[PDB]
């Protein structure tokens, strides 16, 4: 997160860190056994870390669980990052409590103009890299699809949404990938891609989660 | 390397990749058993990969050897990155040949105005991150110490040198760390730090290797 602020400890209780020996992506806990992340965060072994605030210091609220099934959307296209969504079933349910809780799936697609919260331990600089220890938060609005399509001529599908500021300075960045944008209590987007980080006229683009609620539900049920 | 070009295959034969399960820094082979890298690339287990061109495809010229002793400069200061130099003794000597060869230590400190070659598999973008598969090369001059000190008021020691372009656009970046800047056949610098990557007025700064030749020699001899 570039241009954000440190989240109050465990105030984003559905945020998880996906770790392979190091944090490489974030995700959202949607029930006590399933996590939604970006299909481009796929790795064959993933340890999911919940209850995290400082990703590097054991603070005493963490639960670390291994992914048992990691399911990428069957139409995920690696080249356009269309359908960049993945589901991870944990190998055992987690203990839901104050610092570890669920986020709701969307009842409808949020309108342009909605303020959302994006969070993650991803890159905090618009040039070079600096990985933060503490979870970062960003308040940012959902942008009109016309503004999204204008920034990325020919690359935005109906499954992608832009969130951010066209003047730049504040955005998600590599490492935030797979994590949440929550607007009015529901998961509306997943951090997916953008050109650079926090650049003028290059807003971040997010998987539009209200397009996948049937798939997320079919898949949890069949699994 | 931002703004560079793909090196001809195995034309930088002293370049090595330091790997912990992934490439995280570069270095230079200075004899058949010792590698010089940046002290900030220190990890307790390192696999050194030599003969590399595509860091991701076995091409048939690689030699992969484990580090046996990893020695950081005793005055390395983690906060200012002063004395950012480290020596790695390989657990067995490598087979020196066309694609795996030594680079010479400096006979004197190169003058400002010298053209050098910097290489590495580090970040290729000035905003966001993109790691390349193929080794990248950059031709860049050594800058006057006054220009270096002017860009970074209060942070340049006598052990640091700037290389690059004050207009920005071309620079080394995270991941190139620890690798070589060679000028007229001798290792003159080690990729160390800079603000951002390829930004106007923020040239990269490098450990000045001609200040450490006695230490490098003492240390190889005592070990």
């Amino acid at each position: 997160i570039v241009g954000g602020y440190t989240c109050q400890e465990n105030s984003v209780p559905y945020q998880v860190s996906l770790n392979s020996g190091y944090h490489f992506c974030g995700g959202s806990l949607i029930n006590d056994q399933w996590v939604v992340s970006a299909a481009h965060c796929y790795k064959s072994r993933i340890q999911v870390r919940l209850g995290e605030h400082n990703i590097n210091v054991l603070e005493g609220n963490e639960q670390f669980v291994n992914a048992a099934k990691i399911i990428k959307h069957p139409n995920f296209d690696r080249k356009t990052l269309n359908n960049d969504i993945m589901l991870i079933k944990l190998s055992s349910p987690v203990k839901l409590n104050a610092r570890v809780a669920t986020v709701a799936l969307p009842s409808s697609c949020a309108p342009a103009g909605t303020q959302c919260l994006i969070s993650g331990w991803g890159n905090t600089l618009s040039s070079g890299v600096n990985e933060p220890d503490l979870l970062q938060c960003l308040d940012a609005p959902l942008l009109p699809q016309a503004d999204c399509e204008a920034s990325y001529p020919g690359k935005i599908t109906d499954n992608m949404v832009c969130v951010g500021f066209l003047e730049g300075g504040k955005d998600s960045c590599q490492g935030d990938s797979g994590g949440p944008v929550v607007c009015n209590g529901e998961l509306q987007g997943i951090v997916s891609w953008g050109y650079g980080c926090a650049l003028p006229d290059n807003p971040g683009v997010y998987t539009k989660v209200c397009n996948y609620v049937d798939w997320i539900q079919d898949t949890i049920a069949a699994n």
